[PDB]
């Protein structure tokens, strides 16, 4: 029978299903997208309803949004990965089916000249420069107890000036050197535009969101399909996904053929 795959309504999202999509063709399977259908829940219950039979989460959401659970003070990403399986499966039998490989997190981002000159790749690098770092923060995320807040608990330091600013001219101002330091998703395409480098958060001051294709509990129990899946586990990596979603976002290609494109060159698919 059919496979419908859902989606949440962004670039990521569109890629990742149609990938899918087409994967299951290559293999036998009759597919179709239902392109954002809409967000988190809108996703799960048609999931469990069987109204959709798969779709890709972050396990942070699922975590946070889906099964809402209460935070841990540090944030390890194996232990949230084995919360939400065990969570899901236990809830609503939904079954993950594989991991995909990248992280779409709220991190910390700077320009990519200055970290390669000082050797920084992680959020604990920046303690020895942060007296001469400018934050540029939307004011939630400077003023809530689980934003900068808890980075300065977790990571024992505090910046030279916080600037306030929202997020629409925020890539902007970090070309500009308006501000050295901002709040990030690891996938957006601005960071690959904007030359900006990712920060590791080492010490597990935000939560992780590791990209998960989780399926209907029925579905799940057919090996066959499940196997397919599986071909796509570890598959793309989080620098990957971001240069698809910039294909998506600056190149204006479609979600199809980015999607296409990647398989043929893995030899998925062809
Ligand atoms: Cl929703
Ligand atoms: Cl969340
Ligand atoms: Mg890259």
């Amino acid at each position: 029978e059919r496979v419908v795959i859902g989606s949440k309504p962004f670039n990521e999202q569109y890629i990742l299903a149609n990938m899918i999509a087409i994967l299951l063709e290559e293999n036998g399977y009759k597919a179709e997208v239902k392109e954002g259908l809409g967000g988190t829940l809108v996703n799960y219950e048609a999931l469990k309803r069987n109204d959709i039979q798969l779709y890709v989460e972050y396990t942070g959401t699922a975590y946070n949004v889906i099964l809402r659970k209460q935070p841990p003070e540090l944030w390890d990403q194996q232990y949230i990965f084995d919360e939400v399986k065990k969570g899901l499966l236990e809830a609503d039998g939904v079954v993950v089916a594989a991991k995909l490989g990248f992280r779409d997190d709220y991190a910390l981002a700077v320009r990519a000249d200055w970290a390669e000159e000082n050797g920084v790749e992680k959020i604990s690098d920046l303690a020895e420069f942060a007296d001469q770092l400018v934050f540029g923060s939307d004011p939630e995320f400077a003023s809530r107890p689980d934003g900068l807040p808890q980075i300065k608990k977790v990571y024992g330091f505090e910046f030279k000036e916080v600037k306030q600013m929202e997020p629409t001219l925020m890539y902007e101002a970090i070309k500009n050197k308006q501000v050295d330091v901002i709040p990030a998703y690891t996938t957006d395409s601005r960071v690959d535009l904007f030359n900006l480098k990712i920060l590791e958060d080492d010490k597990g001051a935000l939560p992780p969101y590791d990209a998960i294709i989780i399926v209907n509990g029925n579905t799940a129990k057919d090996e066959k399909l499940i196997s397919v899946l599986k071909l796509l586990e570890d598959r793309i990596d989080t620098d990957t996904m971001r240069a698809l979603n910039y294909q998506y976002d600056v190149e204006k290609k479609d979600a199809r053929e980015i999607a296409m494109s990647f398989l043929k060159e893995q030899g998925l698919v062809k």
